[PDB]
């Protein structure tokens, strides 16, 4: 009852999920669990100016998302990761910008924009030849340590670690460059997962394509190991213009596959696979801040 990743991918998409509400131009950045059999989703928010985040009030079927309340966070939490944390019971929201480079939250109720506890530092380093510094953090556990992934908007792909018995806590300053390519090629986005069923880690990367921006994807047998490019092209790519079979954008950009464990393994399941996505209408322009994207969903055709 298990299956593979496919070396070729070929998705089917909804429309544009939802519309922001009053003052915000865009919905981001999303991070996504099962909780309760309801679609639990985080993202950042646009209002053009600055960027802040919100949850959806909770809901079941993805053709309900445009109707879900849109509660504003009082705490900008940039680009989340939201994870239930086992060994603690306690649930863990991750981020970008304030006092630290990344920063974290706990909460023993996620569906709560302003149940967080005090921000605590989750990673206080820096990197090279970046106009942007450490960007877009993602966060998994295997059964022993607990690892954070990141992006620099330069090319390179970043990891640390730490036991899993220290966490809750802060990685330090220290990393190690695990990937380095163009900037187009490794940009930001950068999402690792445990694929349910196979000896194998999926980690997909944003990258900056002809036609838009779209999904790299790599395989590792270990999350300390070498990555392997899989579907690592424009052409041939984890999740892009070529294969979303999506209308509505010609991007696809910064989300999150939809864990159903919502535990901090990051668990996919290979056999009902969902990408929860950023995208666009092709015809917006302007200052990158102020366009308008919005969420979709993917789902693999097998
Ligand atoms: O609490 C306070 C903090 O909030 C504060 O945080 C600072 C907030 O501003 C941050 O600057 C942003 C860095 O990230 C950028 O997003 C990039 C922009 O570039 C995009 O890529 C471009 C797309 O278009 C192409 O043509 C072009 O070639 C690409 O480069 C990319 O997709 C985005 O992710 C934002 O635009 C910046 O506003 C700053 O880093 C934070 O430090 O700090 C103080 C603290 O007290
Ligand atoms: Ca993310
Ligand atoms: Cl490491």
């Amino acid at each position: 009852g298990t299956c593979a990743l496919p070396s070729t991918y070929r998705w089917s998409s909804t429309g544009v999920l939802a519309q922001p509400k009053s003052g915000w131009v865009a919905l981001k950045d999303f991070t996504t669990v099962t909780h309760n059999g309801r679609h639990l989703v985080y993202g950042s928010t646009s209002s053009g100016s600055s960027y802040g985040s919100m949850v959806f009030s909770p809901f079941t079927n993805w053709s309900d998302m445009a109707s879900a309340g849109q509660n504003a966070m009082n705490q900008a939490a940039v680009a989340p990761t939201l994870f239930y944390f086992a060994p603690k019971n306690i649930w863990v929201l991750a981020y970008q910008w304030g006092s630290w480079p990344f920063i974290y939250r706990t909460s023993s109720d996620p569906t709560d924009p302003n149940g967080w506890s005090a921000p605590q530092p989750l990673f206080t380093g820096s990197i090279s030849g970046s106009d942007t510094g450490p960007i877009d953090q993602t966060l998994i556990a295997d059964g022993q340590n607990m690892y954070l992934f990141f992006a620099g908007d330069n090319g390179k792909i970043y990891r640390a670690s730490m036991p899993i018995g220290n966490f809750p806590g802060n990685f330090g300053s220290s990393y190690t460059t695990i990937m380095s390519d163009t900037k187009a090629n490794l940009f930001e986005g950068v999402q690792v997962y445990k694929v349910q069923g196979q000896n194998q880690y999926l980690m997909i990367v944003e990258a900056m394509g002809a036609n838009g921006r779209y999904f790299r994807s790599f395989t590792a047998s270990s999350l300390s190991g070498s990555w392997t490019p899989q579907a690592a092209s424009e052409g041939n790519p984890f999740a892009g213009k070529a294969n979303s079979g999506a209308t509505w954008t010609n991007d696809i950009s910064h989300g999150d596959l939809v864990r159903d464990n919502p535990d901090q393994t990051m668990t996919v399941d290979p056999c009902n696979l969902q990408f929860l996505y950023q995208g666009k209408s092709p015809n917006a322009g302007g200052d990158y801040n102020s366009l308008p994207w919005r969420p979709g969903v993917l789902t693999l055709r097998r």
